[PDB]
């Protein structure tokens, strides 16, 4: 399909970034070629964490999310650092109402359908120019990725519903 406008944005531990890029960038270029995605790495304004942006199709983003998670787990095990590495997703505060639903029922439903635990950063931790919440997903890799697919479906729909009026008028 067409690459979509809203990227998947992950927050990963800085110490695993070198592993994701790999020698002479061959790991990231491999992920890019297998998933047909544009990937970049940058700071998140609000030290031990870095932002990863994946611009792909929905399926390309989900596949890159799984490859990235597998590398981080490989690297956490291989350095005896951790046996789990939670998946952290960045989503604009405007979209997270829809994902959460009334009294968090939509989020419990994703947690139950995917066999994951999900927690969302506090509203009070946003900044004037950083409107992104962090959604922490814990569980097996395959399960975190199913939750990624569900969350990012909801975020993309909320984005397309919010901008539909202003796209028509032009």
């Amino acid at each position: 399909g067409a690459m979509v406008d809203i990227p998947l944005r992950l927050l990963v531990p800085t110490q695993y970034v070198g592993a994701i890029i790999g020698k002479e960038g061959a790991t990231i270029r491999n992920i890019t070629k297998q998933t047909q995605s544009k990937i970049d790495v940058h700071r998140k304004e609000n030290a031990a964490e870095k932002a990863i942006s994946v611009h792909s199709t929905p399926e390309g983003c989900s596949s890159a999310c799984k490859m990235i998670l597998e590398i981080m787990h490989k690297e956490a095990k291989d350095t005896k650092t951790a046996d789990e590495v939670p998946l952290k997703i960045l989503a604009h505060n405007n979209f997270v109402g829809r994902l959460i639903g009334k009294e968090g029922r939509n989020l419990k439903k994703v947690e139950q359908d995917t066999e994951t635990k999900i927690t969302i950063s506090s509203l009070q931790d946003l900044t004037l120019y950083n409107p992104e919440r962090t959604i922490t997903v814990k569980g097996a890799i395959e399960n975190c990725c199913r939750a990624e697919q569900e969350i990012m479906k909801k975020v993309r729909e909320a984005y397309e519903n919010d901008v539909a009026a202003m796209s028509l008028q032009s």
